[PDB]
């Protein structure tokens, strides 16, 4: 559609349906989240958000991304560091795994922020708007499925202290996204990269499930 927010939504209709019907998320949905499986995804997500936000900060002052710059609200490297401490222990940095699918994801994020920063909007959109929508239910499920503390340790990733009204913030993010001055050619490339970003997540979920069965 005209609006970029409306355009990305219609382009990522199919891949999103695949994402939430992929083996691992499919169980996760219905209270079926193994702790070893949960340890695996969060460790993989650590590497992604570390890389992603590293490239966001690099291009924080660039008109192709600047309107979507929310370090207090959305940046999640902090939260994931706290979770890896909880799940993996004191010496978590060395204990944590770095799967091929995660490397493939990280590699693309660095490629994008480095040489194609105009497409960085695609990757933030795929991750952050997912954490504020799809992720908010999965925090409820995970906490009960694994019997975590009432404080919220281990699920710091899903906790957004600088967001009081994520339903309102999601609208604000979309509005800021539509502000981005770009040609229809680049716009198409963004929505195309959005599908690539989803694919990287689907292939991640499908890999970790395979690793969990072994």
């Amino acid at each position: 559609s005209q609006d970029l927010s409306e355009a990305l939504k219609e382009a990522t209709k199919e891949v999103h349906i695949r994402a939430e019907n992929s083996e691992f998320m499919r169980n996760f949905q219905k209270g079926q989240v193994s702790r070893e499986g949960f340890k695996l995804v969060m460790a993989s997500l650590y590497h992604i958000y570390t890389a992603l936000e590293e490239e966001i900060e690099r291009n924080k002052q660039n008109p192709v991304y600047a309107p979507l710059y929310f370090p207090e609200e959305l940046h999640r490297r902090a939260a994931l560091e706290q979770d890896m401490a909880f799940w993996y222990g004191p010496h978590w940095q060395e204990a944590i795994p770095y799967t091929p699918a995660t490397q493939h994801y990280v590699k693309r994020l660095h490629e994008v922020g480095g040489t194609h920063p105009e497409l960085l909007v695609a990757h933030a959109y795929t991750r952050y708007l997912g954490d504020l929508s799809g992720g908010q239910v999965l925090k409820k499920i995970a906490q009960k499925a694994m019997a975590l503390p009432s404080s919220g340790e281990g699920l710091a990733f899903f906790t957004f202290p600088s967001i009081d009204n994520p339903t309102k913030f999601k609208q604000l993010y979309r509005a800021r996204m539509n502000t981005l001055e770009m040609t229809p050619e680049v716009k198409h490339r963004v929505t195309e990269e959005a599908k690539t970003a989803f694919l990287l997540n689907i292939e991640l979920f499908e890999e970790l499930q395979a690793l969990l069965t072994e």
